[PDB]
């Protein structure tokens, strides 16, 4: 089998991305972030607190013949940028793009954080990181990759985030028409659960490419690219009266500036991300100050090829015995 959705940007920053997912019988169709990583997957429903329901579709499991309550079981989860939800857990039929799995495990959010709550555009997550990391309790749950992968052509799914445009999650199939080139391959660890490799180095604009190391994960959760201090430094020192600003948050540049691109290795291989695509646009409304959308990952403890590198790439998230991750231009 395989399965195919597009999916489209929230806003005109791309700050996040999402993809309709039927659950349920008659399918109730919910518009989910896919996040390569987390691995729950869990939504808005009508036993979420009315008071953090604010213009999202929820999924009423009462209204479907194939919900069945997993006795016992509640999740809990916090993200990276501080959000939070948690509830209890329903299993029930979930299709993506055409692809169905019976028995998925559908995490009924009862609390979740503001940051949730006033994004009206987020149904809730479908989490596509390996399904260690899954939050159930006490039976931890499979992703819905991990529960379709045996039925896939082949085990893989791939992004294709589009900048400003909308873009397709494809899974058991690699669309050959997708990319240009080829799909270069790199090794992945899954000792922390995350799709975790090791990019060759990078370049800033036309400048010379460095060789070095930069561990990090690709998620497809995250909004930006966030890399090492000193890599972070030599891009935004291409940028006239660009400045890190602890009041704000990070790396700020003057709105009027034409940003260098910013490439990135994997193994002989380079993906460009255009300057565009590091642009986040006024930091508060009607501000010539602009957010960056490459920043230091010192403090995170990990380094993360969010939207703004993986949107620059065709992405094969390879789930065989031996997992990889294959990156190619388009």
């Amino acid at each position: 089998s395989t399965g195919s959705a597009t999916t489209t940007p929230i806003d005109s920053l791309d700050d996040a991305y999402i993809t309709p997912v039927q659950i349920g019988t008659p399918a109730q169709t919910l518009n989910l972030d896919f996040d390569t990583g987390s691995s729950d997957l869990w939504v808005f429903s009508s036993e979420t607190t009315a008071s953090e329901v604010d213009g999202q579709t929820i999924y009423t499991p009462s209204k479907s013949t194939t919900a069945k309550l997993l006795s016992g079981a509640t999740w809990s989860i916090s993200y990276g940028d501080g959000s939070s939800s948690s509830g209890d857990v329903y299993t029930d039929t979930v299709s993506v793009g055409g692809l169905t799995v019976t028995g998925q495990a559908v995490e009924s959010a009862k609390k979740v954080s503001s940051s949730f709550t006033e994004d009206s555009t987020i149904d809730g997550l479908l989490g596509l990181a390996f399904s260690t990391l899954n939050t159930v309790s006490p039976t931890q749950q499979k992703t819905f990759f991990d529960n379709a992968k045996a039925s896939l052509d082949s085990p893989v799914f791939t992004a294709d985030l589009g900048y400003h445009a909308p873009g397709t999650y494809n899974f058991g199939f690699i669309d050959t028409t997708a990319y240009t080139g080829s799909i270069t391959y790199t090794a992945v660890s899954t000792k922390q659960g995350f799709w975790e490799w090791t990019s060759t180095g990078y370049a800033v604009g036309s400048g010379t490419f460095k060789s070095t190391s930069i561990d990090g994960i690709a998620d497809t959760g995250t909004t930006l690219l966030y890399l090492p201090a000193t890599v972070v430094s030599a891009y935004w020192a291409q940028v006239s009266g660009a400045k890190s600003s602890s009041s704000v948050g990070g790396y700020v540049f003057p709105c009027s500036a034409t940003l260098p691109s910013f490439t990135f290795g994997v193994g002989s291989a380079r993906i460009v991300i255009p300057g565009d695509y590091i642009d986040f646009g006024p930091i508060s409304t009607g501000s010539s100050s602009c957010f960056g959308g490459i920043q230091s990952s010192a403090g995170i403890g990990i380094n993360i090829f969010g939207d703004v590198a993986l949107k620059a790439a065709f992405v094969v998230f390879n789930g065989a015995t031996t997992p990889t991750l294959g990156f190619a231009s388009k």
